[PDB]
């Protein structure tokens, strides 16, 4: 995602967690604001371009090798690659807070879960064509741009209507009450099934694979000659916005279920 639709994942688990896993987050991240989460959860995206965070550019995405939109599916040793991806990166980070929430790791351990927990549920991260959609040249609006920069970024923006963190904010309680007593309210507890701390490999699948599964129903279902060549800002825009919306949902409240496992810090 864009910055709007990380923080307003992050935003939705603030809205979750234990008061303890909030306490629990906090002090790690030296931040006692009532933006915690949000706060950090865009670093991994600008550390990834600096010297030393450049090992980190893979861990954003897992690219499944299928083939959209008539067959999808997202296989870990297939698709993670030798230089680690997002399902590798939160097995390490997750581990580090497990066994080490008071060193000196912590701290990016849990912007990086915070960041990639968000990134595993936007579908075009779970997929090898043309770069996760970047080199698929589309149309929104009438300006130029990509398939992977519309889902990441032009269409929650316009959903949310804007991007700052109180746009964020506002985004997220909406979708959180979709979750409590709206729309969502009857599935989100199946959103937690087989969860496992134990197994962070398993249960980061698990959410790689439910967004995948969109790569074929929603983002790609048209055809690419359908994509090339028509405006995404009217029907497609239209039938993709639930989809994102029940994605951002789905990954704040999964991320939310995950930091209290972690904050738990299970023997
Ligand atoms: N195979 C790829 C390559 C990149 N990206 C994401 C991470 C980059 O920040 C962004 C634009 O290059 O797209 C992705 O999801 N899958
Ligand atoms: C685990 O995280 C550390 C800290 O960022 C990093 O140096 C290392 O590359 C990671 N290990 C694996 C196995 O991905
Ligand atoms: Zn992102
Ligand atoms: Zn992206
Ligand atoms: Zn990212």
């Amino acid at each position: 995602w864009g910055n709007l639709g990380h923080e307003t994942v992050a935003y939705i688990a603030q809205s979750f967690v234990a008061s303890s896993t909030e306490s629990f987050c906090q002090n790690i991240l030296g931040d006692d604001s009532t933006s915690y989460l949000a706060n950090v959860a865009t670093w991994a995206d600008t550390y990834k371009y600096t010297d030393a965070g450049e090992f980190s550019k893979p861990y954003h995405f897992i690219d499944a090798q299928d083939n959209p939109p008539q067959s999808c599916g997202v296989d870990y040793d297939r698709d993670c690659g030798s230089a680690g991806c997002s399902i590798s990166a939160i097995q390490n980070y997750t581990n580090i807070l497990l066994e080490s929430p008071n060193g000196s790791e912590a701290l990016n351990a849990l912007k990086f879960v915070v960041h990639i927990i968000g990134d595993i549920h936007q579908p075009l991260h779970d997929e090898n064509l043309e770069a996760g959609g970047n080199g698929i040249d589309v149309t929104y609006d009438g300006e130029t741009t990509n398939l992977h920069h519309i889902w990441d970024t032009n269409m929650p923006e316009e959903a949310a209507g804007g991007y700052s963190l109180s746009v964020a904010k506002t985004y997220a309680d909406l979708l959180t009450e979709r979750i409590k007593t709206g729309t969502y309210s009857s599935k989100k507890d199946s959103w937690t099934d087989g969860i496992d701390i134990k197994d962070p490999v398993s249960t980061s699948m698990i959410w790689a694979a439910d967004a995948n599964t969109y790569v074929c129903s929603t983002v790609l279902d048209d055809g690419l000659a359908y994509i090339n060549s028509t405006d995404l800002s009217g029907e497609y825009y239209d039938k993709s916005q639930p989809v994102f919306e029940e994605l951002i949902a789905k990954a704040g409240y999964r991320l939310a279920a995950w930091l209290d496992l972690i904050a738990s810090q299970p023997s």
